[PDB]
């Protein structure tokens, strides 16, 4: 079914909320002990957000590997993400080994430092070119290369440095910076837009290490992100674009993160910015 016509049909009979709560009972349910250690609970933003075992990402260390990140492997479309939790105060070193150990490109964060006055996730990257940062429990340097601010989004160049063997390496910081506090957006435009510039700048091609995109817990936002970009991905490869099933698409991401959209509204705006995104796939 035309997902725009499932649009209309679950729009005018206002059943958004029934829809998502089937998804919810459908979803898979596999062990997160690792999470769950007790040597682990300050690696943790919030109690209920907690990584697979089986998809998780390990730091390559032996003292101790977890960090709250997961591996999205979507095998169709031949696109890998990782998800993760906003950076906490003991965690910004492990999240910038990470970044090095998986051979990311890019970053892309959709939360802002603080919203509804509190803090939604640590200042994890230098904000001036001469006041770099050191994550000595990890022996990294973070260093501001330039910086871009545009009315819907801000792009960051970065230098890492492992100082461990002083190889350096280049990574792209796509900030969305205007989602709102409480809500989704009115328009997926300025979305669909940051998403295209993410695409433009090779951070989800396959000569890179998968993209690290979080938000405040790694599960809402971030998953409109990479669920827009898996559907639209498809409808490109596919002979027929009407078979492209969101609902479908969404429970196979949930096999390798819990959570994956939180509220019926962002199952929503999912939808409007596939069908408007794919009047840009298909030729117009």
């Amino acid at each position: 079914m035309e997902m725009e016509k499932e649009f209309e049909q679950i729009d005018k009979s206002g059943s958004w909320a029934a829809i998502y709560q089937d998804i919810r009972h459908e979803a898979s349910d596999f062990p997160s002990r690792v999470a769950k250690l007790p040597k682990n609970k300050n690696r943790n933003r919030y109690r209920d957000v907690s990584p697979f075992d089986h998809s998780r990402i390990k730091l390559h260390q032996e003292d101790n590997d977890y960090i709250n990140a997961s591996l999205i492997k979507m095998e169709e479309a031949q696109r890998s993400y990782i998800l993760t939790q906003g950076p906490l105060p003991n965690t910004v070193g492990h999240f910038w080994e990470m970044v090095w150990e998986q051979k990311s490109r890019g970053v892309v964060m959709l939360n802002r430092v603080m919203e509804k006055g509190s803090l939604k996730c640590a200042q994890y990257w230098p904000q001036k070119e001469e006041k770099e940062m050191i994550f000595e429990d990890t022996n990294l340097k973070l260093t501001l290369i330039s910086e871009d601010i545009k009315s819907y989004y801000t792009v960051r160049q970065l230098e890492l440095e492992n100082l461990t063997t002083q190889e350096t390496r280049e990574i792209l910081h796509f900030h969305y910076t205007t989602w709102p506090d409480f809500g989704v957006p009115e328009s997926p435009a300025s979305f669909l837009n940051f998403l295209f510039k993410v695409r433009e700048s090779g951070s989800l091609s396959p000569e890179h290490g998968p993209v690290v995109v979080h938000c405040s817990a790694g599960i809402g936002r971030s998953g409109t992100f990479c669920l827009a970009d898996t559907c639209l991905l498809l409808m490109d490869k596919r002979k027929d674009p009407s078979s492209v099933d969101i609902k479908k698409v969404l429970l196979e991401m949930r096999k390798f993160r819990m959570g994956l959209i939180q509220t019926a509204d962002q199952l929503r705006f999912s939808y409007l910015a596939v069908i408007e995104g794919a009047k840009f796939i298909m030729g117009d």
